[PDB]
DNA sequence: CGTCTGCTCGGCTCGAGTGTTCGATCGCGACTGAGGACGAACGCGCCCCCACCCCCTTTTATAGGCGCCCT
């Protein structure tokens, strides 16, 4: 860690075989991968709401662009059109 | 006037639903090939019947040979 260096032994190592998979990976530009794009991008806003301590509660745009960077600004305008103005 | 944020609108992409076509076994059906059994006719064999020829005797002349019977 940033303090300094701290020693464990290990007596127990697994090795994983090949995985079968119970969750299906969504394909790129798809109706579940751009779902999840904007789900995400939504929590990460109301979450953002929780956190602000002014009432009535207040975010700024460029800390959602600071974790958003590859989204365009109109994707974040429409998240925060309804619940925000 | 420039920047930024939001709102609307347009275009593109992807997913889902449906309908048509084809094949995927397929589940019967038709139909010909393969295989003894029984009845009728023939030829065919077997049996029976018919036909023909000789044997029963008598006679009579006549004679050589073989066998038997009582004198």
């Amino acid at each position: 860690t940033r303090q300094g260096y701290y020693i464990r032994e290990l007596v127990d190592i697994f090795v994983v075989g090949q995985q079968c998979p119970l969750f299906e990976v969504p394909g790129p530009n798809s109706k579940r991968a751009n779902t999840h794009i904007r789900d995400f991008l939504q929590v990460f806003i109301y979450r953002l709401f929780w956190k602000s301590k002014d009432r009535p509660r207040r975010i700024r745009m460029e800390d959602i662009k600071k974790a958003f960077p590859s989204h365009s600004e109109s994707s974040i305008r429409k998240r925060l059109k309804l619940c925000a103005d």
